[PDB]
Order: structure tokens, then C-alpha cells, then sequence
């Protein structure tokens, strides 16, 4: 369901789960009504807080998601929505320059992972409380500073209403790694070099090093 | 509207979703899935019309030019006159309460997103498949390369060029969502934008907090 070219497939299927992990403000699409263009919100999601153990695949397991109960999208999900949820990692456009090759054309390196399930809207208020202060455990965990929400539970709860809360079951998961693995080995060393001079491409430079 | 965006995160002006869609054009292109499928999604470079000049102030009316591979799927699910939409993704942060130092407060992540929409016409012809990609290597090179030319390839492109599916997208609605910490008082404002600034990965985020009315 998501077109990766054989060279850009992650070397174990680890890399997908650590690409949400580290990007977890998806992109959740579904279909337009009467052949109208998909709708597509940005949406904090994460990986079922309640797996215990390595979790080395996203086929199977469940994501948990929020959104705004009065956006649109939220209607248009209705009840057994196929959908697609896109997180984007490091990206960077290659020069040719880096190359010091000839004839040549420029690309974007770039990490993508695609899950596709059914999407389930959670209507109980426990279970939309678990699901928002699971999401700041996990995200004030790998972004944030130490923060600790307990103070602040009373106002969860106070403003737990306009909370769209939802399970995504992954059914499909396909991972982009488009790292330079087309060019010939040189060539890749001279753009994972390129990368490293810079915090702007420092990140893709660090995925680059961690192929085989 | 087609995008869902609160008030305050509304852009100061046209010109701000331009300016997005210049400076992140790997957008992620989307159409419907057949039969309830979830939709198609690919990465896709693309550019304004390079032929506009003037000031160019808003997406509404223009078209885009991008490209893909043709041996995607995607490609041949568009078929004719597929109704997309590109969502262009630019500076983004999680922001934690501990930099509010405010209580009680729940974290959120500031992010920007364009989301255009319109009817994809899929170019046939070599001579605009050429253009699109010689187009797209000016735009981009210029902005994010390192000074390479592109004269001693422009044969090697014609020589690699029947795999790729050039499109045009005439913008019908953009929207924009510049989420941004509009929503906080000005002296908490303040704290995330001096926050954002201490730290090259979120430096880009403060940038346009700084240059919000
Ligand atoms: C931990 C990090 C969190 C992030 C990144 C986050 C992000 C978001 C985003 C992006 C939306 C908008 C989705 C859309 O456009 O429909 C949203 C909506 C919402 N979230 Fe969260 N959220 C987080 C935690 C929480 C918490 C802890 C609560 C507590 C109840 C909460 C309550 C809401 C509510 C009420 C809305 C809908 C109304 C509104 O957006 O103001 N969120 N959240
Ligand atoms: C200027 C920057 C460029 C960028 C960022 C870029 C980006 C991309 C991307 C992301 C794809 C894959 C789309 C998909 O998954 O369907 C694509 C495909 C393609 N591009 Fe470009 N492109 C660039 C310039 C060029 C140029 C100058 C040529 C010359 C003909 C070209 C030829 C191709 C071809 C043949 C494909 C089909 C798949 C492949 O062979 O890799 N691109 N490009
Ligand atoms: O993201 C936001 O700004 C709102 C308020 C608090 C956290 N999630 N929704």
C-alpha cells in the first residue's frame, strides 16, 4: 500500500518503530466523501503504552491518537475508517556537488512510516484519560524536561470533553529509508561525510552509519 | 474548510504558506483509496510555476509543478483528474509546561502545515517532463544545494527521463495551520520563544515566532 523501492526497505523491522517513536505528530489520512481529497490532520500519536518488552514490529500492535472531537475530521471518520497514518524522520536534499560525480541528478533523502488499519473512535472518558496522559508519558519522556502532570489532572479532566481520542490497529506498516543506498559505495560515503558538517542533516548522516 | 484550523493559528498573512511550501518541497501528496482503501500517500518534490513573475503573495489560483516515479502505484491510481491534496510540513517542536513554569498546563507541539488541494493533470509529453524536473533542480538547488551545475547533466536527464510522471496541481484552496503558542499569554508566549531559540533543532520554530504580530 506504500511504494518503497528495494533499497530504501529499513535493515530490520526495529527501524519503523524507532521512526514513530522518534516522530510522533503523525499525519492521519482518510478518505474524501463523493471523491473529494483526503482529509489529513496532524495528530500526536504513539505506540499501546501497555506493551511490556521489546516492541520490534508495528504489524499487529495498537496505536493510540487523539484529536479535536470538533474538527471535521473527526465526523468524517465515522465508525470503520480505513486509514493511513504518515510520520516523517530526518530529510535532507543531495547536491550533486557532494557526489564530485558526473552526469548526475540531485534527490531528497528522506524517512517515511506508513501504517494502515481500521481506526476506532474510544467514546469511554477512562480510556481518553488513559489515552492523553499516556501520550504526554511518553512524549515529555523523549522531547520535554522532566514535567510532571499530576498537578495538572484536575484540568485534564476538565477539558477531556473536545478530546477525539482513537485506537488504530496496524494491519499494513511500510518503511521509506531513502538513504543514497542507489549510489555506488564511494559516492554514499561522501554524502553521509557531507551530512555530518551540520545539525540541519546530522540526524540523516546518523541513520546513513546505521546501514549494513 | 477542507483543513481543520483554530483562529489563532491562522498565518499573519497570505504570503506566510508560500513561504512554506518554498522551504519544505518534499510534500506529501494524497488521493483517495479505491473501493475504502486508505489513501495513497508519496513524497513528492514540488515547486511553484517557475514562469510566475511578480511577488508571489498566495497559492490560491497558482499551479505547482512536481513529479514522481511512474512505477509507483500511485501514479497509475490517479488516472485522470484526481482530486489531491499536498501537505507541506516546515518547522515543528514539542513544547513542554516545564517551560511555561506556569500551572496547570498540558504540553502541545507547535508545528506549520500547508494543505493545498485541487485536481492533479498528470504532463505526457518528454518535452514538460524535462521542464518539470529542470525546473525543480533550479528551484532547489538554489535554495538547499552547494553550487552544482547542472549543464554537463542536462543529457544524462533526457537519458534517464521515461520514468518519471510529471504533474501540474492547480491550487483550488490552501490553507495553512501556524501553530505557534497563539493560544498562551504573551510572558508565557515569550518563555517559549526565548526556549526555542537556545537550541539550534527548534531555532527555526522561534524564527517564526519572532515574526508573529
Ligand atoms: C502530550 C502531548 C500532547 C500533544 C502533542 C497534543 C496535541 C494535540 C493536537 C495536535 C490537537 C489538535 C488535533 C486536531 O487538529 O484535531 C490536540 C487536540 C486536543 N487535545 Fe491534545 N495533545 C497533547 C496532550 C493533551 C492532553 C494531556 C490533554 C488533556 C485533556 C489534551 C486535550 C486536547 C483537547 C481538549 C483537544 C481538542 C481541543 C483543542 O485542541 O484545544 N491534549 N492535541
Ligand atoms: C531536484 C531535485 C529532485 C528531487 C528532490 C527529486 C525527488 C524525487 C522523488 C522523491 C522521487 C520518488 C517519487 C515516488 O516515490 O513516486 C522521484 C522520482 C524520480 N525522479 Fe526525481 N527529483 C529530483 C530531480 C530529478 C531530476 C533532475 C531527474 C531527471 C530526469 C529526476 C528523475 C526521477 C526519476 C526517473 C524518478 C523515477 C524513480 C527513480 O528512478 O528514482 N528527478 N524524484
Ligand atoms: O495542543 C493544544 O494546544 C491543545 C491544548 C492542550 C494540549 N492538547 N490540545
Amino acid at each position: 500500500a506504500m511504494f518503497v523501492p528495494g533499497p530504501y526497505h529499513a535493515p530490520e523491522d526495529r527501524w519503523l518503530v524507532d521512526l514513530v517513536r522518534g516522530h510522533p505528530l503523525a499525519q492521519l489520512a482518510s478518505n474524501g466523501a463523493g471523491g473529494a481529497a483526503p482529509h489529513i490532520t496532524h495528530v500526536p500519536i504513539i505506540v499501546d503504552p501497555e506493551l511490556d518488552g521489546p516492541v520490534d514490529r508495528l504489524v499487529g500492535i495498537t496505536l493510540w491518537g487523539h484529536m479535536n472531537r470538533a474538527n471535521p475530521h473527526w465526523a468524517a471518520l465515522g465508525g470503520a475508517a480505513n486509514v493511513v497514518a504518515t510520520f516523517a524522520g530526518p530529510n535532507a536534499y543531495v547536491s550533486p556537488a557532494v557526489y564530485r560525480t558526473a552526469p548526475a541528478a540531485p534527490t531528497w533523502n528522506f524517512t517515511s512510516v506508513q501504517v494502515r488499519g481500521e481506526l476506532r473512535k474510544v467514546e469511554s472518558a477512562d480510556d481518553t484519560l488513559a489515552t492523553v496522559r499516556a501520550t504526554v508519558a511518553a512524549l515529555e519522556s523523549r522531547f520535554g524536561a522532566g514535567w510532571d502532570m499530576t498537578g495538572s489532572l484536575d484540568y485534564f479532566r476538565r477539558i477531556l470533553p473536545g478530546v477525539g481520542a482513537f485506537r488504530l490497529r496496524v494491519a499494513e506498516a511500510d518503511g521509506m529509508f531513502k538513504l543514497s543506498q542507489e549510489q555506488q559505495p564511494a559516492i554514499r560515503r561522501r554524502v553521509r561525510h557531507s551530512f555530518g558538517g551540520a545539525e540541519a542533516t546530522r540526524a540523516v548522516a546518523g541513520l546513513m552509519d546505521r546501514l549494513p
